[PDB]
């Protein structure tokens, strides 16, 4: 009972030696000739990510000076600007990167740039970290970066003045470097030139357009002014000056409210390249394991390219950021392919990167950043007000949310919430299935729809005549996706949906059964009168109402599902001549009130082996496959049998 | 370069340096992917062990030295949690195995291939695999602590272990117990658990290492059920041997093995590909259409060609070498020349991408069209006759060539499918029009009202059955010099002799009669009425040029991806069509007989209505209403009683 004070424990490498013994430990060491040119040879894809790079930098060392400039009165002195400037020299072959940062001191400019995976950044970092503060700007972590300028160049000139020290000349050629104080005065005030003298497969990168879209590509929010000295052509000839690059501000790093509506539709506007205001917008801040809060739009309009070679074509609408640096548009990973017109930006702190910073490291992560995009984006979607929802998104984005039902599993009860179809409750208007099971009746217990290729052709359909006559709600779907949607969806309130071109359908009825016994002679016949597959069953329909009725199984395809499927390209030679083609099962139904009681037994009281009986019990079934839409195996069959009976009647 | 000054001047020059510690962090936690490429590494590190010490033999009689095998082991402990990758090569002197393993980006192989290349050999400069020192600790990716084993000629056998941070060396107290080579031990982290199961490690091998040049053996189970080591890779790598040397069964056994496919392949074709990139391939065409092949369609990468790297599994993601409409090509493309990325899981140049793309395709197309005609249209047709309509669709560079491969159902043969350059052998001598009909099927598109007067008159038709067909032949502008021509369009031009210019004397009885039509039936149903040229033995609808036949709107009306607004706004859905009528039918003849007797005559409109309807059956177009036609074919029917 009285606890012993005796503690325990919890944790604690074989060859079948006698024992194991130490000796000479070492450390491991590195051949900088053959690693250098793996860095430049055998890592990148691309070799424009040297400017990704050299801004990255750049904007460490802004930020670096930035919060030395806190706890000093003298870092900036005369120069308070933190500026990146970029110039090229065509005249010349050479680009120059230019800052205001910390810049470097002779010992920096040979330790930091002379040594492969060492950064001051990381090491500042850590000293920060041991002095709220805000290192989360800083960008570098490896200490391969600057070696990324190798790429298009042959020599780098490197030109840097720190605090405290001498202008100094740092000029290498990827197998060893120079230093050697500037025989100049302090030139630059403070901070640091990069000079590439670039090569000449690299003849690019001296041309104006290239830097300007490559800078706006991967740095448009490291928050400094990066300018280029551009052309203007105005006032008309010729000025250069320099133009502003990252022109858009963060409006994500601020919180919630601080800003409003307005500066939202701006941001959406000049970001994503529209002029029309987004139909809506989320912001908010995923916390957890992924941490990195987002902003999410939905567009006013259905884009140009949507649909179009759809699951393939990746959509760069949502772009990926981690220290305010571009790493990727694809989200194919962390957004799935019905919300590819979802627009916006995801910026993280904690985003462990790939070395080629285009690429998250950890593809665990994927999927928890779309479980949160997803989320958020379905919580936009659903906050939409029921008026607009209906009025201008459904027409834009409808077929999307239709898809999400079929594809997205976890979200398709979520989804079918979200779902809209027009309906026999009125004319025009579309209803939600919401809308349905509240003005479903008692004890119906089913979701009863027609699909078909157009509105009019679904309401004057023969099957469910009984049902709107008796006050039952049809819903009527008229696009090609819409059966799909339903039939991926079980149950919705507890209610399960029936097609009404197919049996399962039911609605006294035991004197009225005794009155279908009655009705058996008719049916008979019609199985021998109708060719041996033409029909399987011939009972009567109660569910009829004034109309001369093919119904499929409770697992066969509808006239509207044969309809799409016989239609669909992507498909086999020896699969297309296949399925059971045309045929399935087709049961024949009918109620009383004309030619398909009495007047059609007349002729079957009298004789079973006439001609002009066997005619006219033909085209009976062969309109009311088209009636039920379904296809016409002939369409001469069907056709001349009106060429003949019009001559001798008109 | 120059920059403001004339003193370009000389002071202090260093040679750069490195922090190995993050340097290390770096490869083990940023760089790869994958981390199973471990035991692909090791592997080629294995097999470099063991060329090296074979190239040693050829000059050196005493290298060997009763220790003649060269073969890799592979055992795991699942009770010691331990990983063992063991083979017979050079192994490593005490000095190598402190500068070899201790320096990073230090490759002994490339080295040992410098020193070949130095003078005259060139014999195995395309065996060794290792370029970059890192491949080796790629093995902290699944192992906290990693001991190697090594016993070279001329030196004791000393033992090497490590974690990240260092590595400590050591003479061999059990003494000389591997006659020659090196044994990787890799004590395996928690969550790599798996490379501890044989079947994982067992599939991981043959994953990457199937050609590898050297035998693989992994410690695994056979049914009483008894342990030994097993085999991994079997299968040679015949594409190495010219195609002079090479059985034609070994093939059909290659493909079937490879590929792991129980039946021969359709085809197949050997070629080296020299220039810009140098390699060997061996390209196969399945004898049946893969299932799925076409359910994710776009997007999706077939694992179905593999690319190798001095023998080694590189990637069988194709997308950027091979196109979509190619997707069941099955075969292996091998190369010793072909720069990698340090991952060695992609090509390093982007651009090589398009080089290899252009020869692969080229040389799968002259193989489908050195197939025999009489097991082409049998065979190949069948199963991938779709994939070259969506090449002619796709494909622009070799649309011509993909054209000569295509086969269609025609008016010349009641099923047999012919092809475009033998209809064109089959025309006229002044018919230069390919006519075609689409439809739902044959029987629909060869009982059409199109094809009448043009089949009696001694005309060819086309019957496109399968829905992607009209969209093969829109993205053909012309074949042989002819236009391909629809009969359910306008533009077939029929008949010039004295007897059609009396026609135009028929086009001024019918003149009455035409406008009636345009005003009687529905004028915002009918486009126009015009005098039917061709049209023998019917009673009664044409599009335009480039408007909408009845088949091409069957197929946008179900093609389901599509807004909620462009579904609804499209114009062709609610587009009219032009009105053909012949002039030979009896019913058309007592129709302006009827007019004029009663125009604005009920019974008179009502045929015309009806007659119209029955024209848009007749044709691919379906009935704007149904029930209209549905009910009054009803009062139709009442002719026998009341
Ligand atoms: N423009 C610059 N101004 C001032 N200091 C710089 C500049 N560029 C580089 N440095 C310093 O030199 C160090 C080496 O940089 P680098 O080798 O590019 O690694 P990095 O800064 O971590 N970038 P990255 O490798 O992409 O993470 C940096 O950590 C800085 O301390
Ligand atoms: N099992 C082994 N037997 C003998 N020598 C070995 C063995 N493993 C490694 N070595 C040597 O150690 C060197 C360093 O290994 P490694 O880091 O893999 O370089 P590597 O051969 O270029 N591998 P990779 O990265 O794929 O190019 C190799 O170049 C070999 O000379």
């Amino acid at each position: 009972v009285q606890r012993e004070e005796e503690a325990i424990q919890l944790d604690g490498a074989s060859q079948i030696r006698e024992l194991r013994e130490k000796s000479e430990k070492f450390a491991f060491q590195a051949e900088v000739n053959r690693m250098m040119k793996l860095i430049i040879n055998s890592l990148y894809k691309n070799k424009e990510i040297f400017l990704r790079e050299l801004i990255s930098n750049a904007s460490d060392a802004l930020d670096k000076i930035r919060l030395i400039s806190l706890t000093d009165e003298n870092a900036l002195a005369g120069n308070e600007e933190l500026t990146v400037k970029i110039k090229c020299d065509k005249e010349k072959n050479l680009l120059h990167v230019t800052d205001t940062g910390v810049g470097m001191t002779r010992e920096e400019l040979v330790k930091n740039l002379g040594t492969i995976a060492k950064s001051g950044t990381s090491e500042f970092l850590n000293k920060m970290t041991e002095a709220g503060q805000s290192t989360s700007e800083l960008i570098g972590q490896f200490g391969v970066g600057f070696y990324s300028a190798f790429l298009v160049a042959d020599k780098v000139i490197v030109t840097s003045k720190h605090n405290n020290d001498t202008q100094h000349i740092w000029e290498s050629d990827s197998n060893e470097f120079s230093v050697i104080a500037d025989p100049r005065g302090n030139t630059l005030g403070r901070g640091t030139t990069i000079t590439l003298v670039l090569k000449e497969e690299a003849s690019d990168y001296l041309e104006l357009d290239t830097i300007k879209n490559l800078v706006k590509k991967y740095s448009q929010f490291i928050n400094f002014p990066i300018y280029v000295w551009s052309s203007k052509t105005g006032g008309g000839k010729t000025v250069w000056d320099w133009e502003l690059m990252n022109d858009i501000k963060p409006i994500w790093q601020r919180p919630s409210k601080e800003v409003e509506d307005d500066e939202y539709k701006a941001f959406y506007k000049s970001f994503s390249k529209e002029s029309d205001d987004p139909m809506a917008y989320i912001h908010f801040t995923a916390e957890g394991e992924v941490t990195f809060k987002s902003i999410l739009f939905v567009p006013t309009s259905a884009p140009r390219g949507l649909f179009d070679e759809y699951g393939s074509k990746k959509s760069d609408y949502i772009k990926l950021y981690v220290r305010r640096v571009f790493i990727t548009d694809d989200f194919h990973d962390m957004m799935p392919k019905y919300l590819n017109f979802v627009k916006g930006v995801v910026d993280s702190d904690d985003l462990p990167l790939n070395v080629s910073r285009e690429t998250l490291q950890q593809h665990k992560l994927l999927k928890v950043i779309r479980k949160k995009l997803v989320r958020k984006t379905l919580d936009m979607i659903k906050k939409i007000a029921d008026e607009k929802y209906n009025d201008t998104f459904w027409k834009e984005f409808g077929t999307n949310i239709k898809l999400g039902v079929i594809e997205d599993h976890s979200n398709r009860t979520r989804l079918a919430k979200l779902l809209r179809f027009q309906s026999s409750h009125h004319p025009s208007d579309i209803t939600s299935l919401d809308q349905y099971v509240e003005r479903m009746k008692e004890k119906q217990d089913k979701i009863y729809f027609m699909a078909g290729s157009s509105r009019k052709e679904a309401e004057s359909s023969p099957f469910v005549e009984r049902l709107l006559k008796k006050g039952y709600e049809v819903i009527y779907l008229t696009e090609p996706v819409d059966e799909y949607c339903i039939q991926a969806l079980p149950e919705f309130d507890g209610k399960r949906f029936q097609n009404v071109a197919k049996e399962g359908v039911k609605f006294t009825k035991e004197s009225r059964e005794a009155i279908e016994k009655e009705f058996e002679p008719l049916l008979n016949w019609m199985k021998d009168k109708a060719l041996k597959d033409k029909i399987e069953k011939a009972v009567v329909s109660q569910r009829l109402t004034e109309s001369p009725a093919l119904v499929a199984s409770q697992y066969g395809w509808s006239g509207n599902m044969e309809r799409i499927m016989k239609a669909q390209a992507y498909q086999t030679g020896k699969d297309i001549s296949t399925n059971y083609y045309a045929s399935q099962k087709k049961t024949f139904e009918i109620n009383p009130r004309h030619p398909l009681i009495k007047d059609m037994l007349r002729r079957v009281k009298e004789d079973e082996d006439d001609k002009t009986v066997s005619d006219l019990a033909v085209v009976l079934f062969e309109t009311a496959t088209l009636r039920s839409g379904y296809l016409l195996p002939d369409t001469k069959a069907y056709g001349d049998r009106i060429e003949r009976m019009l001559r001798l009647s008109l």
